[PDB]
């Protein structure tokens, strides 16, 4: 069991597009578990391998306070169920301390391969649907300060670099 290094922006390698996971197999079911250690050790509600520099299409979650929930989501894709939008505001485990307003779709379909690399579908709202759309931006080189207006992102990258220079 291994706590992975999270990847911060800027860092260009959380722009990597994740390659799909051909097949699940152990060595996938242990990265997931080093990636539910890493996300529960951060804390975070989720996580997906292009943060800890693992370009494969997996994301981890778990949205319970007491970390009796955990949910894997591998190759998975959402498709909006509604026009209808939601704001939330969201943080990021690779934007540490920002938390912004971010809008998107209310509902959504999930499909993706279970742990088992069993095919599912899932409708998601509330959190699920925040957190699975945030999670598969992720794996496809997306963050969320990228929805914001480009002089707050543009401050907050130069606040992480500034961070990342003093530590
Ligand atoms: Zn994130």
């Amino acid at each position: 069991m291994a706590i992975l290094n999270i990847l911060e922006f800027p860092d260009p390698r959380l722009r990597t597009i994740a390659k799909p996971v051909e097949v699940v197999d152990d060595a996938v079911r242990q990265l997931i578990d080093d990636m539910f250690e890493t996300m529960y050790e951060a804390p975070g509600i989720g996580l997906a391998a292009t943060q800890v520099n693992v370009h494969k299409r997996i994301v981890v979650m778990d949205l319970s306070e007491d970390k009796s929930e955990p949910r894997v989501f591998i190759n998975p894709e959402f498709e909006p169920l509604t026009e209808e939008m939601d704001q939330y505001q969201e943080g990021c485990l690779s934007v540490p301390g920002f938390y912004e307003n971010v809008d998107r779709p209310q509902k959504v379909r999930i499909k993706a391969l279970d742990r088992d690399g069993n095919p599912f579908e899932e409708v998601a709202e509330g959190l699920l649907a925040v957190c699975i759309q945030h999670e598969c931006d992720h794996l496809n080189g997306k963050l969320f300060v990228d929805y914001l207006s480009t002089l707050k992102r543009d401050r907050i990258r130069k606040k992480l670099e500034k961070q990342h220079r003093q530590q």
